[PDB]
């Protein structure tokens, strides 16, 4: 039940040789020159070899948990939208940066670095005429449409800070959102498309809005061009204001450590977190775990199936990919629209050479049946990934059996939010698979298990306990927005001088890592990352609820106040859907006298 | 023989070439040119700069001629389709500290501007010291005012002296500034303001100009009633004569000056952060946006070159700086040099039309300047203001703004030069940011109205606007377009960029269009001839109004015409022609009937029947913008009995000249 | 045949020259000094620092101590006829790398602050990795308001350790900040608050110094009820007593930083970007840019005090004063050593505390007023004499003339006659030290500032013909030949005084305002301010060497001396004498000791220069930066008491009202 590198990760049979290979050893080799007292120089070459710098840095490192000052690269300047767009543009223009795949699978077209890098600039000179400034933030409203990915970089390219906002999210979560981060522009759609569906995202944007008073400016993208209302002044079409503007805009240098983005996520206690990620560091973590996690090589065609909403496809859509200037995919549909066939029919006319996706989206295709894989090519495919939970053991299988004809690399990648890039993940030249085991730790990723009931380290192999990790790494999360006690609360206090995870895990006798779940109370239902503590505040707003207890398949056990059950059953799981999205709705609902 | 023609003359073409001259030549002590001696020497270095292994040459001289804070990597990118140009986008440098700061340094007491005053006694030399502290001082006037790196000053300034320092006080912060002719009226300013969305406005209290006086502060207060967004205006006080001053909005600039240092930081601009902003007028005011390294490049580059400018020269551009050729080469050009540059602040007869040449000999100027509309008012004031003269400090001289008739090249070429002097017939545009194209006055012979060949980085081509297709060879003729960006191409018009696509680079895709008629003739010698707008179709004889006028000028007594075409049912246009007669011609000796005749007689010679004017106008002068252009449209338009479809006439040179014209067609 | 004489002295001249000491040749295990061993050595690396061949020095020293973001090109440019001033000026940089990020990288446990508390058991070390972290968090705090590069922002903080975390936290965004002595009453923090036209303001609920509180809040309050664009107040919750707080307005410093990340990006400066305004009494707002100031007061730190890496420096002064922005936290800070911050006075909870200190922390080099010196010494040696003290190496006096009588005191008790002692010349607008022996180099003289800093080319004028005497045994006025990297550049947004004060009285040169001698062996001598000259019978004096001659009496703690008109002989002195506390008023009677006072003035120096009249007083009027207030105390011997101004700032304003009551 060991899975060696398969012949197309031995260079074999044309395609390109590994970065890091053949075994064990020399994935080891490398790694020891990343983590250490003698690290810096690995990291010090590697950081001016993946990034173009205007300013170089001097020192490398600096800083630590226990007061959240974690600094890297100090000294450099930068900027994220010329490191994703610019350097790749003045090289090859035309090369395809974004392989558009429509909700309809006719609409889908590839769109090239230059124009790519045009919008992004037309967009950037837009928000500077709203005299959005450096260090601004600028909220994303915005479904799975190329577009995302020239607002994100818009917003890096003049050194605003993006929230970007998951497009599954209410009208009342967007709000929040918005008004935490206190921005005065938002970015968002007229409608979106996803599966065959409209999403009212204008509509949604309206009622949020309607309670966020800082808000001055909304740009909206017209996807659809079905009318929605707008609002005189306040609202504006995207494609008549970039019509105004240049499609060439400067970059602005930018520190090392300024911000570049918030990214609101649920903890275990409290309302969601806006974690921020400084520029440089992240940026690296990304393109380095891109390049060796997914064994990127310069033409490849990277299929990340997330949402830019989230932290995947921020680091493995956007920011990753562009940075190593290959082509990535924005997949607008869902897996099963039109047909369960949809993802493989996507690799086949593509070309694909990695996919990567959660756990769930591959169980649900092995439910519709082997019809829609069992007669596709894929020979494209090299590296399959997963991410967001565990992989079940029949689904690693189904994964390696029907998606990989058994040639591909399953990169089981385990990471977080907090921590920016991939932690622990197997290198797919070197590392031999075991199914559900992310394997070892990634470069700069010391990780180790402590005993909850001691606070001190597991020595040695077979032992679980708590995930920590040593020492930081150059993408892990400086901040939590306005609100660093929270973030040195949940991550530096629990076990000083480690970070906290908030995971068990297991170290067996080969040294493989095994991730055993979230020891809090957050839980991952479909890849998203729900609090189980959200979802019983947004139950206990019911009118008529007294009591709630939720438990991770998300179950929810209610008691009612003494003032037909299935039917409160629905009107539950709808007022979970409209305090947080429909994505959060739980699996079941349970009316019951006393918890 | 030809297909294309030179620009009618009365000297016949084997006698009309002219080699660069002794003073051109390294005699008499004079520079060696930069470029020299010949043709061939002008296209061995020409091609370095065009092609697809010309980014050599143009990094050599990027860096070699600017003091750079961050070098660039990228040498240019982008194109015409889409509007994105970039040239040397990663480097960080600023305007104001190279054309003062760098040279203050080596020499600080070298003049920087020659101030010539209305009034001639109160002319002085301004040091590179004292230009730079001015600058500084008003720099931090505007830093106190809250002005950021981006922001738009507009300025209302006569050509005094300290138009240069305002220019260069935003430059050196990052400030875009937005420069409108002291004169223009309330509403043409008003418009100017309101579009570039301002918050500070620069003036003076009063201007002087040619013994009159420009109520600048006046014209500001009307202005201002309708631009909200102006908060802080800071007079110069020019004349110090008594006019009205808001509490809080405005104060004075001395008074404001001394209370700030004499030294300002440089603001660290990207290449391709906005410059200025400049209005040019046939619908909406257009907001020209220049960026920062390109377009200081090419005006480095063209004044050094097309003028053979070395480092004790003295440089007489006699223009305006509300004029694009005011940035270029009053301002830019000339400072980024390090050179001496001229602020006339008179015109070019006041008190006498011997002022240019009192000039030239007072300050021994070594290049000269100025818009055919200037010399072809001097030469109609006769030679008794320039033939006594000395004028042997002058090497070449320069013509720039519309074509500039043969007969009126002699003139130049015989009285301001005697005969030793280069002329450089200087053709570009607003948009082009630097002279196009041009004799190098050390290499090309001159032929008298063409402006011969492109300049460094411009690869120029013949569109014949039937077909839309490139005419190959020579003795051709057609549209002007270019092929590929040069450094200092505008880059947008302010907030409008579909209007700057629709306008210069949709008309033929693939090119850049200037909007002029243009050939190239047997010899390769590119003559521009008029705007397209203005060519006139009698029969299928497609017309420039260059060569017409060019033939009537050829006439005794003749000062200045202009030709327009009107509808005309058997040869679907007529050639209407409007011409300006010298004061002492005798209208009754010759009356208006039998001069007609003359000219029209004149004009079959040279150019061929179809080219006679059907019905000539005599008019006591020609409507003309501030810079010398003649309103060909404003003619053309009043002809068709459009005269209440004019526009905004209000800034024009003399408005009341367009009533004696409606007037004389009625 | 010398025409200048010394300040007045007990001790022979022939016996009063005191050649660098052993804990200054590098014996007894101290660091070998920078420049040394003897004067030639001094002017072997002064001469490569001024005149036309100087900017390799200038060049080399700016690279070799300070990190730049960017190199700059032109070393120099500009001058004093129109205030353009520049040094270094493409290069850019922050002060807060220089002094806290550079250092932190290299060694973050080591102590930045010895942090000396009112209590002295409350005391502690603050290292360059806490001090760090609280000037990031505190910059965070700043640009979440909105301020902006260029932005001013007051400080009203007392000497607890954090206000070097927010000077330096305006350095890091560069903000401009415009520090007020904490004390000062609402009146001229007002003035001080408008005229720099902050938006925000950083302080303290309350101080303490001395044992005594400061009402930091309660005078804010009522200051900014008179300062309209004021909108943001950062309080540093220093006692924890119930102060008021405006809701909106007022924010608590440690529930602001802690919504803060502990690291912040350092705004990238230009050279001649404004680092600092510092109010002097209109209040005139100096102005300082980035790199030279900093370059000037690293150097003057090294050299001046022959810092050494490990060494333990304590400027005992105020950071509301230049001496506190310059040699607390600048200057020892950009130097990467450790600096002390003195929150008390010198005699609490005794007069034995700086001694105490000294050996408790085991500091290296001590700086302080000569105000503060003859305090100690009218307090009387028990206080002094039964301490260690032997990890002093340098004393350091500034502010004033020091007395000989005063410096031997200094010289005998703090430094057991074995330490260098440095009287410091300088002013707020010259940024850091102008004159002042090398310790390692120079013999000094008791009341000589002696010989120029790096890049000071000074030279004495004759006001009577505005021209320069050359050579040596000249007095007159003391003015500058050329600019220096730290000289101030401008006064807030008041050029023209800054020009008509310091550039157009001798145009060409720098007026400091203080009258100056270069005796004989080329030593200068700093003799009073230039207004506090007296002018009796044609012989002009002043007012060191006058209090110099007073002090030689015994039991006379303190004095000061101006002029009263006289029709017959144009002015006479008047004086003003502070006694020891033990002096006893009964055995000798006041009326004869002040004739002895008279008969020890008309012999040593002459009948002219003895007081006409002398008033004895419990203390004399003072600055928070311990200069006496000569002016004050001429317009009451005037009669213009009612000319004033308002005095509600200075030292003691009670002892103005005692000087009334004498001289009536
Ligand atoms: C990347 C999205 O990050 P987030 O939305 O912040 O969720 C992060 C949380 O998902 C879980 N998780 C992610 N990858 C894996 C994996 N390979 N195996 C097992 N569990 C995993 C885990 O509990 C973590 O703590
Ligand atoms: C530089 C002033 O730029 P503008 O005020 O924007 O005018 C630009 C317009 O002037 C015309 N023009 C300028 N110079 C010449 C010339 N030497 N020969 C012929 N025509 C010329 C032409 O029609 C152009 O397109
Ligand atoms: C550094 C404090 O600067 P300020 O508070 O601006 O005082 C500056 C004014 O103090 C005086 N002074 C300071 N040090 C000395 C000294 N060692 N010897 C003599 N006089 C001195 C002098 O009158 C100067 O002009």
């Amino acid at each position: 039940d060991l899975f060696a590198p398969p012949p197309r990760m031995q260079g074999k049979e044309g395609r390109p040789k590994p970065h890091i290979g053949p075994n064990y050893e020399s994935y080891v080799k490398e790694w020891a020159k990343t983590v250490g007292p003698n690290s810096d120089e690995w990291w010090a070459a590697k950081a001016r070899e993946t990034l173009d710098w205007y300013d170089d840095f001097k020192t490398v490192r600096a800083g630590g948990f226990e007061h959240g000052d974690v600094q890297w690269f100090p000294e450099g300047t930068l900027n994220a939208a010329y490191n994703c767009l610019d350097r790749h543009y003045y090289k090859n223009p035309k090369k395809t940066a974004i392989i558009y795949e429509a909700d309809e699978p006719s609409e889908s077209r590839e769109v090239s670095y230059e124009e790519l890098m045009q919008e992004t600039c037309r967009v950037a000179n837009v928000l500077k005429s709203y005299g959005v400034k450096k260090g601004d933030a600028v909220s994303i409203y915005l479904p799975m449409t190329w577009q995302a990915a020239a607002a994100f970089l818009a917003c890096a390219r003049i050194g605003a800070i993006h929230s970007a906002v998951f497009a599954g999210f209410s009208a009342e979560s967007l709000r929040d959102r918005v008004n935490d981060c206190e921005c005065k522009v938002l970015i968002t759609t007229d409608e979106g498309r996803r599966g065959g569906k409209t999403i009212a995202t204008k509509q949604i944007v309206d009622a949020a809005l309607q309670q966020c008073p800082l808000v001055e400016n909304v740009l909206v993208l017209r996807r659809t061009g079905n009318k929605v209302p707008m609002t005189e002044g306040r609202d504006k079409w995207w494609d008549e204001e970039c019509a105004k503007m240049p499609a060439y805009c400067p970059c602005e240098r930018m520190a090392s450590e300024d911000p570049l983005f918030i990214l609101y996520t649920s903890g275990s206690t409290g309302k969601p977190k806006g974690v921020v990620h400084s520029t440089a560091g992240y940026l690296l973590g990304t393109a380095l775990t891109l390049k060796y996690v997914f064994d990127a090589h310069p033409d490849d065609r990277f299929a990340c199936m997330a949402d830019i909403g989230w932290i995947t496809g921020h680091s493995y859509i956007i920011y990753g990919p562009l940075a190593n200037g290959i082509t990535t995919a924005v997949f607008e549909s869902t897996p099963v629209y039109p047909t369960p066939s949809r993802y493989w029919d996507f690799v086949d006319k593509w070309k694909a050479t990695q996919l990567y996706t959660a756990p769930t989206a591959i169980r649900l295709l092995r439910r519709m049946g082997e019809d829609h894989v069992k007669n596709h090519d894929l020979s494209s495919l090299r590296v399959l990934g997963s991410v967001g939970e565990p992989i079940n053991p029949e689904a690693w299988h189904w994964y390696n059996d029907f998606a990989g004809k058994n040639q591909c690399a399953i990169v089981d990648t385990y990471w977080m939010t907090e921590t920016g890039s991939i932690s622990i993940a197997p290198l797919p030249g070197a590392i031999s698979t075991k199914p559900g085991s992310a394997t070892f730790p990634f470069f700069g990723m010391d990780v180790d298990i402590i005993d909850p009931q001691t606070g001190q380290v597991l020595e040695g192999n077979d032992v679980e306990g708590v995930l920590v990790a040593r020492r930081p790494w150059p993408s892990i999360a400086r901040t939590v927005y306005r609100d660093h006690k929270r973030y040195l609360e949940t991550y530096m206090k629990p076990y000083p001088g480690y970070f906290f995870f908030g995971d068990g895990a297991a170290r067996d006798y080969d040294g493989y890592m095994w991730i055993k779940g979230r020891v809090d109370d957050v839980i991952n239902v479909s890849g998203h990352r729900l609090s189980t503590a959200e979802v019983e505040s947004a139950l206990i707003l019911h009118k008529g609820v007294a009591e709630t207890a939720v438990v991770g398949a998300v179950y929810a056990f209610v008691t009612m106040k003494p003032e037909k059950e299935a039917d409160l059953s629905k009107e539950l799981a709808i007022q979970v859907r409209k305090v947080i999205g429909p994505f959060a709705a739980p699996k079941k609902i349970y009316l019951v006298s006393d918890l």
